[PDB]
């Protein structure tokens, strides 16, 4: 089940502005980004602040520890710029940022590199120097979906972006998937075999189509660690998500739950261990005007 742990708010403020959440690689410890660009990190249990940082103008829409603890990748709104990686070892500061990527995610097997979307194109960042590497838009190939977020895959040998399969060492486009939703643009399952864009489940391998998923349809994706349990939430048509949630058996994805927290979501994150869940939720009514979040941490 989910059972309720504990619930904690942005402390002191009239208005709770939370808006994304990540573990730190520091146990007990959760990083939140705020609606007015600000980096929190909180001891879970407790539920109090013990840090804050200033990253952005506008609000933060999401962020990504590297595993190692040195690094954090942040999106922000409306800011120029909308991206940014930060150092975390001694003194908080701005590495390098990335001008109008609005999604931003490490490579996977080795975080050497970064991968930032604007629109319908993908841009690879080293991260030692800041230089953009490759830029990847193929003009016959494109899917222009309007909710694309480029990423790498387990062995960050491939991309995804815009449904289009990506070789990174030669820069080239190895298959165009093809398209079925006007959204979601896909992600890698963690076993390496896989790609899952919205509804369709398609074999790296072969490029069949695999199965079809229709609970899928709008969600944006997390597995947990260990790669056994799969988090979808759907978009909504402001808060990015809806008020519900729904868990899937990441081999057979065969549905586990549906948890309806009748309160518009704004992220979801899982712990290393896989012990606990944070999201962040707009109290209030469904889709009340009033800004004032909460974190919940759910027992997995
Ligand atoms: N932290 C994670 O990776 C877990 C993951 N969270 C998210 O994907 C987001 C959280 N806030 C967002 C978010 C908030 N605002 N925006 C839009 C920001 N604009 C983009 C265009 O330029 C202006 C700013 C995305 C997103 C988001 C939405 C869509 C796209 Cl394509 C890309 C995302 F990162 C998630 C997975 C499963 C779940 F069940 C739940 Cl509830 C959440």
């Amino acid at each position: 089940a989910f059972r309720p742990i504990s619930v904690f708010r942005e402390a002191n403020e009239d208005e709770s502005g939370f808006t994304c959440c990540a573990f730190s690689a520091r146990e007990r410890f959760l990083m939140l980004g705020t609606c007015t660009g600000q980096l929190k990190l909180y001891n879970v249990f407790s539920g109090q602040e013990e840090a804050s940082y200033n990253c952005h103008n506008s609000a933060i829409t999401h962020l990504e520890p590297s595993r190692d603890g040195s690094l954090l990748l942040t999106s922000a709104t409306w800011s120029q710029p909308l991206s940014a990686l930060w150092g975390m070892k001694s003194v908080f500061d701005m590495k390098h940022s990335f001008t109008e990527d609005h999604y931003v995610e490490f490579s996977k097997h080795s975080q050497d590199r970064v991968i930032g979307t604007k629109g319908d194109i993908a841009h690879i960042y080293d991260i030692q120097t800041g230089n953009k590497l490759l830029t990847l838009f193929n003009p016959d190939l494109a899917n222009n979906y309007k909710r694309n977020c480029a990423t790498f895959n387990p062995t960050d040998d491939l991309v995804l972006n815009d449904g289009v399969l990506w070789d990174v060492r030669s820069a080239q486009a190895i298959h165009k998937f093809d398209k079925f939703n006007m959204n979601i643009s896909g992600v890698f399952h963690p076993n390496g075999l896989e790609v899952i864009i919205n509804t369709e489940i398609w074999d790296l391998r072969t490029f069949h189509l695999l199965h079809t998923v229709p609970a899928l349809d709008q969600c944006r994706v997390v597995f947990n660690h260990t790669g056994t349990v799969m988090y979808g939430a759907m978009l909504q048509a402001k808060s990015p998500f809806g008020s519900s949630f729904r868990t899937f058996n990441a081999t057979d994805y065969k549905p586990i739950a549906t948890i309806d927290v009748k309160r518009n979501i704004f992220d979801l994150c899982t712990d290393t261990k896989d012990c606990y869940l944070a999201v962040i939720e707009n109290q209030g009514s469904m889709d009340a005007l009033n800004m004032d979040t909460v974190c919940r941490l759910y027992e997995v």
